[PDB]
């Protein structure tokens, strides 16, 4: 199926995912000079407190801590948002080196790393029906810089040894996504996609300014992660990123001048 290598990466999967050149996929590049300062978004509204995580899991294309989703204990809301959006889980996308491994880039600058925490839209019932709307989706996006260390990434970094390869997952219970935001929540938004197949157009994507840092030590052990599974030969989890569609009929909007 689709991945990351020469034969299955982002340059083949329009072949099984024709939506793969669509009207309004994601990522893309954030021209700072070409975004437009939008007065009328409402500030950004992260409601994490009452957040359960349970579960860490490596699916052979990244790892994800989801989140009890059966409640609203953990929401975005405001900025471009309408209405109240649940946190079901948070991943990353990283590179092989300090000098590319985000998604979204910034003035076409690529960064080491970018978190994405999924939230979906709480009046289509679950995050299945919330994928096939146009606003299903809302996906909060930071990227990481290699710089000191950052604390409350450590325990997921602790982790990853427990679920190296394809398939394996961990009890992940007791932690707080707010350790990894960074001071500001000034943010770029724009109308996107899922970055992996299916691609469905459900997004809104709600990318921060600021980056946080991550050590050299930290990233190094999300690169000793495998895409392969338990006794085949090992291929190392790096560069599961999309890189920049065309941003075609769009404008990206900034919460600041
Ligand atoms: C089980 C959840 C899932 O596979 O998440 C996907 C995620 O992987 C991880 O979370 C590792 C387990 C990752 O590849 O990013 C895409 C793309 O998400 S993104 N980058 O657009 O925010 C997600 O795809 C989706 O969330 C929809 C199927
Ligand atoms: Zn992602």
């Amino acid at each position: 199926h689709w991945g990351y290598g020469k034969h299955n990466g982002p340059e083949h999967w329009h072949k099984d995912f024709p939506i793969a050149k669509g009207e309004r996929q994601s990522p893309v590049d954030i021209d700072t000079h070409t975004a437009k300062y939008d007065p009328s978004l409402k500030p950004l509204s992260v409601s994490y407190d009452q957040a359960t995580s349970l579960r860490i899991l490596n699916n052979g294309h990244a790892f994800n801590v989801e989140f009890d989703d059966s409640q609203d204990k953990a929401v975005l809301k405001g900025g471009p948002l309408d209405g109240t959006y649940r946190l079901i889980q948070f991943h990353f996308h990283w590179g092989s080196l300090d000098g590319q491994g985000s998604e979204h880039t910034v003035d076409k600058k690529k960064y080491a790393a970018e978190l994405h925490l999924v939230h979906w839209n709480t009046k289509y019932g679950d995050f299945g029906k919330a994928v096939q709307q146009p606003d299903g989706l809302a996906v909060l996006g930071i990227f990481l810089k290699v710089g000191s260390a950052k604390p409350g990434l450590q325990k997921v970094v602790d982790v990853l040894d427990s679920i190296k390869t394809k398939g394996k997952s961990a009890d992940f219970t007791n932690f707080d996504p707010r350790g990894l935001l960074p001071e500001s929540l000034d943010y770029w938004t724009y109308p996107g996609s899922l970055t992996t197949p299916p691609l469905l157009e459900c997004v809104t994507w709600i990318v921060l300014k600021e980056p946080i840092s991550v050590s050299s030590e930290q990233v190094l052990k999300f690169r000793k992660l495998n895409f392969n599974g338990e006794g085949e030969p090992e291929e190392l989890m790096v560069d599961n990123w999309r890189p920049a569609q065309p941003l075609k009929n769009r404008q990206i909007k900034a919460s600041f001048k």
